[PDB]
């Protein structure tokens, strides 16, 4: 506020939400870990992919933070919403699951630079392309890639072992 | 459930709220964390403080996660409430909220234990003694050691400044 | 007996009898081992996994010998009697057969910790929850986890090789 | 010349300009880092906060200067305006004016971009981003920072005598 | 006794009720150390530096006694008299109680020394003057040091805290 410069009450709000969904994202990949740490499960690979997963999402979040607080903006927060299954049935499944997911938050990521556009806040613009579009775009083809090869192996109990022992 | 042994439904459920909580505790270190690192409040060693605690509750919720898969419970997830409030005031404010926070956590911790004995449970009841009841013991007396500290010190201001100078 | 302090004799007996069932144990993943070793099995993977859990069982009795004796209780010892079974099938039926085995274990010694604690006998309690309880509950968590990409992988005889190379 | 392309004149122009402003906050710097260099002033870590900004001021013109050569512009020079004071009164006074520099020096930034997007100048836009705008975010950001230390501390002398000892 | 020579009694026993002396003043400051760890205190510099003078003063004790043995007089303990205080007040009032606590031991030294000299006993007098009385010169002028510095600084709160965080 005595730092506070060219941020608009728009953008701000808006990377609050962001936290959020970063946030949310980082539960759900809590989640699915877990899930594929049961011993009914019991696929370390794909437990470690997802875990992994969550700490990013994480970060992603405390990144935002840092930011909102550096342009003078006020952190806010909201409840984080429960994953949205409490089951995540099949590998394949959960790579579905987590496509859907990342979409999301790039969609989210492509609307907030289109506000900062709109807004003339570079800095904002910058910030996202630097740290985020191109992370995200990354993750999205390394996603597409896995279930390309889930699917092609799908005698699905062979396949699913050998997805996890192999690649990841 | 191939695995599950000695393993009641009520301590499972106990596990999962627990989770909850400590995930719970995280985020309102997150929120206390970054309003220290506001340019209108500014202080970075009480930042990186609370930056640290939720970091070690993060880690606590993923040590209750993995038993309750090595036991053969099933997670359950629930929605993360926000934390208390939106500005937290002092350092000394703060604190004292923390010291708070963890003596709710511990009693959480005690009546899983009280629990787990009624139950007959000895390995959940060592499990927390091994890793989360000495160290809310150690936590709470560093948190009260601090709290003490701040108050012989707060001229606030300057008490403020230098407590966070000098000890954090 | 210059030595004995606090140490009942129902604890001393119950003693006596764990360490004939570890040495029984040791002495079945000793058949086990050996059976997966066979020129018509030929698993070695296997083999060796059993051959590792010999040596933790016999080393388990040990440590039970060395409290007992701590504790200035008499060692007795017991004929050991011959494992379950000559031939022991294929991994999947022999995985099976260890997870029985151990949840024996385990219920043997959870059976002693309530003696102990029955007895207000606190450093046998310990002593157990220390070096026994935990071991068993990772464990057993392990080969449920093995027992599960068995059966997902069981095409059994390509299966059961691919788990051997790939886990193993 | 041979090499212009996509270079408007109005860029050109403005980018001289900036060089200017540059300059001209490199020498308040060297103003200000002095002054706190007098004997009956003698705040070295002050004196010496101010002497690396000088330095970071002078680089960022020679940044501006070396990329109009880059785009085949003609880098022209004007007078340098003298500091707007000759004493600079407190670290408080001084941090504050810090402050205003910085936020103009900003303003120029994203005026210069803002006509850089107008005249579909992407290289422009991309130079600021990279090298100045999150710069001048960061430093204004620990600028507002040791304002709000500064503010909480001034019985004035002995505050900002630790501020100099503790922070700088 | 085969081996005493020139060792009266009245040294002996003076002997004995030094190293009771030391023993007291041991437990004393272990007292003292563990009232600055209490929560409600908490200045862990001065707990240090009464830790550090306890075990000093056992030190001295232990040193006495391997001296009563090469002289061949023979050792004989009392009880240990409780500390004076439960409670030892400001840091102030603490290291005013230990100054008082030294020059105590001191004048017993001197006495000691001064039966020594009276008794024709070179080895009891140089022992003294080689290991005890130029520590507790040292050590009575460093307490005072640290009283004169600590009464400068009593805003007491501020200034047993700064005592604490930069001398200590």
């Amino acid at each position: 506020s005595q730092i506070r410069q060219n941020y608009s009450t728009e953008v701000e709000a808006a990377v609050n939400r962001l936290v959020n969904l970063y946030l949310r994202a980082s539960y759900t990949y809590l989640s699915l870990g877990f899930y594929f740490d049961r011993d009914d499960v019991a696929l370390e690979g794909v437990c470690h992919f997802f875990r992994e997963l969550a700490e990013e999402k994480r970060e992603g979040a405390e990144r935002l933070l840092k930011m909102q607080n550096q342009r003078g903006g006020r952190a806010l927060f909201q409840d984080l919403q429960k994953p949205s299954q409490d089951e995540w049935g099949t590998t394949l499944d959960a790579m579905k699951a987590a496509i859907v997911l990342e979409k999301s938050l790039n969609q989210a990521l492509l609307d907030l630079h289109a506000l900062g556009s709109a807004q003339a806040d570079p800095h904002l613009c910058d910030f996202l392309e630097s740290h985020f579009l191109d992370e995200e775009v990354k993750l999205i083809k390394k996603m597409g890639d896995h279930l390309t090869n889930i699917q092609r192996l799908v005698q699905a109990g062979l396949g699913e072992y050998l997805f996890e022992r192999l690649t990841l």
